[PDB]
């Protein structure tokens, strides 16, 4: 019933652009929506986000997260490891690559979501959510080597999966951080399950 | 270590703007970032709310109430938690219960309310509160719920069992062209992983 008629470029940067989208509403009435898009998409989605399950025997299972300064937020955020998919890269490969660069961990793919939207009222940004296990007892993950790209400055924070939401709330209460909505949602459902 | 040096408007629409953010990196080097922000945020603790609406009924499995809407940024239909922007002076809880009633017809009860969480912190400053709400589907108020859509709102309600949420979303995605929201997928994934 609803569909895009046209788009009008308002402003284009190097990495983001702002458009005015004209669309048909289900009554037959024409309407406008201010939308953001990345300039970098060519493949399945803009980015991957990695749910990294760190498994060590005789230890609680942890979810590995990253803390970074985020210029659009003006502050530090706690997030799933993540990045944009390179031209000609698969989402699985992007996930394992980003996880290694941001955490130094080498993991195995468990599952891969379809393209899911980040903020569909605002942008067309999509990611693949990629669940990865990390065998923390394997020699390669003994002393994990984070390989930042130029301009990345990433702290690794591993939290127990069993208490994830309480631990995130605690970091927020002490550290003045912002938790990512996908991280929080996952933490919530861990608590809400069964 | 890192902080914002300056924020330069690049282009301001009615609803969304693009800014050039100058910031200090942790090596002591000045860098820039293209950032998206809404123009609508006043004194609210966040831009918006998303509602995790748990529909409870005697002799029923618990459902998660979702909505399906055309999203002009995406050029297509998206399946999301019920959500909207917080009105000036409105609390996150009031916003959540109001949006839930507008979008689904259901009259909920507050369970919990997250801190402000970031939507896509590498792109925008946008934040939500994620508000968990239970819906007593045995109350006569919630018997034959009618959405009260606002001007230009066109919302379908989809309630799926919590105990099968990821597979049921996968089956909706296999049947038509639509995108599941990343927070919904994240929460469906945790329900599997727990
Ligand atoms: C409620 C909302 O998100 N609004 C109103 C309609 C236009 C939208 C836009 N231009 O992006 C903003
Ligand atoms: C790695 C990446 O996606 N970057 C490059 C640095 C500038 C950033 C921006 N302009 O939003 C985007
Ligand atoms: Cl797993
Ligand atoms: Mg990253
Ligand atoms: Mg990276
Ligand atoms: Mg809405
Ligand atoms: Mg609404």
């Amino acid at each position: 019933k609803q569909y895009i008629i046209s788009e009008e470029l308002i402003s284009e940067g190097k990495w983001v652009k702002l458009e005015k989208t004209t669309y048909m509403d289900p009554t037959g009435k024409t309407r406008t929506w201010e939308s953001v898009k990345r300039t970098t998409r060519k493949q399945t989605a803009d980015g991957v986000a990695v749910i990294p399950v760190l498994q060590r025997t005789l230890h609680y299972e942890c979810i590995v997260l990253v803390k970074q300064f985020r210029p659009p937020m003006g502050g530090y955020c706690i997030e799933f490891p993540a990045g944009l998919i390179d031209d000609g890269e698969t989402p699985e490969a992007a996930a394992l690559r980003e996880l290694e660069e941001e955490t130094g961990y080498k993991g195995d793919i468990a599952e891969c979501s379809p393209a899911v939207c980040m903020d569909p009222g605002l942008s067309n940004c999509t990611i693949h959510i990629v669940t990865v296990t990390i065998n923390g007892d394997d020699a390669e993950n003994a002393r994990p080597k984070p390989k930042p790209g130029d301009g990345e400055f990433v702290e690794v924070i591993s939290l127990p999966k069993n208490d994830l939401l309480q631990r995130l709330d605690a970091l927020v209460a002490e550290e003045h951080l912002t938790v990512d909505a996908r991280v929080y949602s996952y933490a919530l459902a861990l608590k809400h399950a069964n």
